[PDB]
């Protein structure tokens, strides 16, 4: 029974309201490896003793290690799903970023995340190079910065573990996920120009209410549309933890989408559909007003995985 | 009886869990004065409807012009006091900066500053250029990023009324107050190797137990022996609304220091004393680890003159 | 493994400060029982969208179907202890109210429950027509009308599961429940004129320390005593979410008792204790100053079962 | 300095979470006035008794006697200003209904005012008959039925006093008020079929910004604009607490409007530009979706007053 | 404008969730007078600092000298109606006790009152010596240990500070105020076995309801009437404080009551006539069942007076 | 499946902000063990009595039996780890107590654990004698009286199960534990006045930041390196509860040790290690300033246990 990383849990209990994305690589060299490798024992301690001070703090991190990383750390053999993040080239692009090392950190306050990150990195210290560091946070109620509720769809209690958690496809594994990350950067004037109803067709949800649309007012683009596939005859879901970011002095406003799944797979056909098109061509509308910058797959081991690695 | 700004009142309700100051310089032209004099009549509107959504928010906005802003924008007679910032050459180096205005916005929550900052910045326009957005949170128990709990021997209530709003002395701008900011960078390898006693002796006060120390056991170097100064030999303070911010993924760790009085006399004796030292060559050792790299004095009127200006 | 709705987890989780209890009735013709079908799979859609919005709300809807109610929409085979609710002619009359459709909804706010009744009503339209809407709602430290405090012997976590989820009795129908909903209106002058002891006897615990009472001290008429019974030598509790409601203006009081099963015979013979007597005459004096105008039974299925009808 | 009612405290505090409008009629006979007279002395001992036990509760009741009401009870000359409403024939009808007292309470919680309103109803027995008792609770974040955020241009703290409170022009009854109360019912499917613009242009203001519009976006009959009025050259506010309230299984929907001020000519003049029109013909839009049913004048004296009448 | 302690602003506040009192006595010799009176402007200092680190935590300190204590350390004229507390021989005795210095320290938790205490205590050294330690918490909603809601009659907001604060009958000490401090241990089986009714009337408000009771129906020796006294025609108020203690261990229940005043003899006669009786031998019931073993009298000044003494 | 007491329930919760340590001894006779049997049986009817009126209080009450008291009581076999404390005698002295029955009162409020523990001292009458009876509270952000963060390295949710539980090793006894309680006074003087790096060093973790310490940092005798052993090379972990607790005004400060396993030999070998020393001469620092007086050990059966005991 292997302890599993908490991954849907603090999605559930609700009380993310200050998050941390800290993707880093991880510096040539056998020392770099060693001391991510020792790190990675002591990663729980430091979490537990940051996060009992302030109780009902909600403080939880997910640490995730990409294909290039676990090449570097650990030589035995990889999941089965573990490879480089396919970039799309449709009507628009999503690139593929560099990312060894993946620090996902939430708490229902900020500094919390302030200190499990700022210890993290001083742990590391040399050993790894910073790429990217996004400070989100909740924007009312759990609304994004386009002005929708963001969420409602996922799934709850043990439909969410059943989802994230992988099974026996690779028991060597079992407990762990994968991890798709990716940074939009929103263009307001443009969405903010488009009439309150084009907006909602385009999401395929109310504004105000929240409250979904009938099959037969929701356009074949429509965001909810286009991101419902299915395996086997079944509808499949995906868990979702977006969040809103930004800088008002750079007016640098955007969205941080991360997903977890027990198979990529699933995570890979939506962004397909999304940018491509289904059919071709009917793409979403929300990659008009939103840029993609950053993307990148990672693997999720278990907590016990990690805390029985040797130096 | 001119209605005052927020200025004492939200440190006294102790709601600030996050912070926004925005400093930004107006561009050159007729045309950005007259929109910033525009949005200076509806920026308590903005801030009523921004922060009247979201119950025991606490959001406030404080609103500050510096010598060059008010030259261009008001051309009648300046305050007593409005200067522009005299830069300190002691041991150490307090630089002066650019701004014309600032805007130091105050919430329970971090999306209010966030919306209120961003539909400023958009009703400003092409008007102004934003020179420093820096954000600041509550981090911990109302302590600082070295550790200490700062804000203790602020004035409460009648106390804080009488040293930051300003009485007959230049009574056309009865109501109205002087603001002090100042941004520090941390070097917290070297505070943190420091000894806890050392640090004890350095502040003056205790770290955890936030209890003073007896006049026979702080040494003439104390932070709060040198910030403690008197005029006609009664004791006079100010009130002060340090932030920490920093990003950990750049390594930024620092305090944006602000400072709001009746007399910018007082701050600048303090800065004095903290950076050419009393008597001279003893300086604050807080300045060893803390490096000044942006420094600004601003003028904030009352909300009624601010309500009273015509475009 | 048919997921089971919302029926104990409200209760144990204790936040229901405000409910709705909306009985309604399908109106002739296939039409409306095509509409109601149809509303069957997107009523838990319409849930989350409704209650997402409002984080801590602990919003849930249990939809239950009455003997005529799923004759007319689902023609199968019937769950085995589902049948018209028998009135109890003794010293007091329990009647029997037309019910098709019951919705119990219950958030920790009132509004969640309002807007998810108005869109529920909504979206029926005419299909479906109103016979009973009360609006309840917790008065002080979960204390009726009465001013005893109501709710103590409820079962908790897994006996409440084992008390109310059906288990292999009627596997076609495992994970239901059956649910029957009565009102009652309060006789407060009277109640208030009866002497603290005598109410002290009557319920069978204290008003103030909610604690119980001794065996030698307990008539045989208290209201603890007769609703105690056994199968198979064995106690058996029942789930209850009694709620006051009234309204002072019309000077309207009541309880509205709603209770859980496995098996609506256990209610049933607390019913036949309470009102014929146990042996009979030996009724309780709670319907003395209580009178019920309205009872039904309802089959409560699973959420699976929802979502798999189709029009 | 006679004790005034907390007519502006609760707003500003803003903790009325729920809230009950009770407007009855005194019984012909001089008993019922002695009666009414005795239990007003009582009133405030009550209210205390009946809030205290529930911290942070804000529970407040305001009473307010009409012109029968007072020429019924206190034979002495009347406030300058207390008159029967005059009724308003425009382009739409508010009509005049008859009724002697008012209690507005306010409460964090129903089941304080539903206790208090019991207690009101129970002190005054068959000396009062009640022609309406209407429940209002606060809807999600201070929006009424309509999905627009109400309550936003409210003054508050001193603007507040100055407006509502009466000052010297009628000394005998210094630190009085006047309120005007009226119940509009709502026709919710005309107004959702209304586009979103049409709305935004309506109201005046935005629906999730909840930011005013610019005075060239604004057209002559926006709510906002018709209820701006002056006196002497100067912009005069009126306090309002305007509470959704509804049934959803009888379909009602509506609002109950109450208006506070130190002169009912005001609100008078705001009633007869929103129904005659300003100039006459361009009538409020809001109007054509609501209609008025309810209103009524009573005087709010002070409290010392109330605490002095002997029976 | 002599600043005041917080006498009547942490009451009217409600957030003392938990109390310390303790009476200590100084010791022989000059040096501890000369310590205790270097703590005294300390005492502030200490307060801010033990109270700022745990915000809404409402600390505050009550610091009252008696008359011996005021002899030993000011020798300056002493106030008015500064004396030792006289000792009641009625049908029951009220014993006076030694004491100097009284310590009332609140807070909404328990450790910042251990906190605050031990800090005073370790300052003060072998300079006092404890006479009396009582922590006290609040009991349920408001309820002491006989069940019954204490402090419903107090004054709320100016009628407080008009009842405890001192005008200009002693200008010299204007902003202090007299304090009485008693200690009670109750008979709780005696109490128990008192019918509801009986203690209802004794009370002479209603337990659960915490209304009052009619003129009609409280007795001559009701708690409420025999408290309840005139000046000059006039009823006058005080604040009381009430505190339930006890160690449920050794048996031990009790009541510690506290009243301050503008004027000592309005308690005195409240004593006066619940022991001795008004008229004699009409004494309250409430002290069958509670026995008084602790009474003094402390004068409190104001904080500028606290803080302007020189070693 | 028997039902388990909330051993470890409680405290993954972290809700006790207030607890009862009341250990009290069987008085001889057998009245006195009937009427404990009989209460044995009402136990968790009292529990939920006192603790459903206050909701989110986390009322908990866990009873335990020792060795004489199991012996008196039950006569059939004991549990396989039940016997009397094993004193020891090293650099320091471990002393063992009298004591029958222990109950653990755990609340987030004092009032619900002084009314439990009221209660069940009343029903039980003079059957028992109290020996000792600790009211314990939360002190800070759980701190215990040294300035350390106390419950870091506490097994959570699945671990603390199977680390309290116990298994199939005593099936007559599945669902038991077995608990140690010690009570240790501190000399916080000698504490204070040791530099922060020795109590650094001494603890093993940091004071302010809660982290842990190196390897190669902490030496052989560091609080967490002594109490770290295991069991068939794989280390086990026990619950504890520590709560601080004192009076000031007598100077009493203490620690309240509880601890909770499936086998005490772990706690019994911890206590070897920190008293004896490993090696032997190498003791614990912390016993130095701290003194045990109160050592005793208890057996915990579960719930329907109690629940299935006849008179
Ligand atoms: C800036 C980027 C994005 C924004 C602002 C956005 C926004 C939204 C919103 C408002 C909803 C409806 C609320 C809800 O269903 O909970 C939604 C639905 C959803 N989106 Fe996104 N989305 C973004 C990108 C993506 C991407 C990249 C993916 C997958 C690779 C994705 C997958 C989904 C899924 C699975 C749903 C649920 C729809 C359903 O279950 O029917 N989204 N999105
Ligand atoms: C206006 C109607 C009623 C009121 C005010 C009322 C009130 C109460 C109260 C105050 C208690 C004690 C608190 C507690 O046990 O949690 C209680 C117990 C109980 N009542 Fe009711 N009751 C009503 C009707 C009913 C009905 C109709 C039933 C069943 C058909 C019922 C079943 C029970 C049960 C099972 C208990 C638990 C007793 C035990 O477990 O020993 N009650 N009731
Ligand atoms: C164990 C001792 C006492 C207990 C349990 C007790 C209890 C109560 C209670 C329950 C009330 C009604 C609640 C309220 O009026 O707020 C009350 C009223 C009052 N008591 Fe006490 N009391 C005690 C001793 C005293 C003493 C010694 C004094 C004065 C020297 C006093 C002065 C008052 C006053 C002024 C009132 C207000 C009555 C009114 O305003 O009409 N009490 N007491
Ligand atoms: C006044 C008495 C004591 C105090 C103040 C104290 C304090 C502490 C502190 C501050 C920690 C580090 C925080 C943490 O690990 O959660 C700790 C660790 C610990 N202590 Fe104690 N302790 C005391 C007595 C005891 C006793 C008597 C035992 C066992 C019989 C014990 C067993 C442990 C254990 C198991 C740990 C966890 C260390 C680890 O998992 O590496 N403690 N103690």
């Amino acid at each position: 029974c292997p302890f599993s990383q908490s991954v849907s849990q603090p999605v559930d209990e609700r009380l993310t309201r200050a998050a941390i994305f800290l993707v880093v690589t991880i510096n040539p060299g056998k020392a770099a490896e060693v001391a991510v490798r020792a790190h990675c024992s002591i990663l729980s301690s430091l979490i537990r003793g940051v996060g009992f001070r302030i109780s009902d703090g909600g403080l939880s991190c997910v640490m995730g290690v990409s294909e290039g990383g676990w090449e570097r750390l650990f030589g035995d053999t990889k999941p089965e799903y573990l490879h480089v993040f396919r970039e799309i080239n449709g009507v628009h692009h999503a690139p593929s970023t560099p990312g060894d090392l993946l620090y996902h950190i939430r708490a229902a306050r900020m500094d919390l995340c302030f200190e499990l990150a700022s210890r993290i990195l001083s742990d590391l210290g040399n050993s790894v190079s910073v790429v990217d560091s996004v400070q989100g946070f909740r924007y009312f109620d759990d609304r994004d910065l386009l002005g929708f509720v963001d969420g409602t769809e996922n799934p709850v209690a043990q439909a969410a573990v059943d989802a994230t958690l992988i099974g026996d496809e690779d028991m060597v594994f079992a407990g762990g996920s994968y991890v798709i990350v990716q940074k939009y950067l929103h263009d307001l004037d443009k969405w903010n120009a488009i009439p309150v109803e084009q907006q909602e067709k385009i999401i395929g949800r109310e504004k105000l209410s929240d409250i979904e649309l009938r099959d037969a007012d929701k356009p074949s683009y429509a965001h909810n549309v286009l991101t419902s596939i299915e395996e086997d005859g079944e509808d499949v879901d995906i868990l979702r933890d977006n969040m809103p970011f930004g800088d008002p002095g750079k007016g640098e406003f955007g969205t941080y989408f991360i997903g977890y799944s027990r198979k990529p797979e699933r995570i890979e056909r939506m962004l397909e559909n999304m940018f491509i098109g289904n059919p071709p061509g009917n793409y979403d509308r929300i990659l008009d007003v939103s840029r993609a910058i950053t993307g990148t797959l990672f693997f999720v081991p278990t907590t016990s995985f990690l805390d029985s690695i040797e130096p």
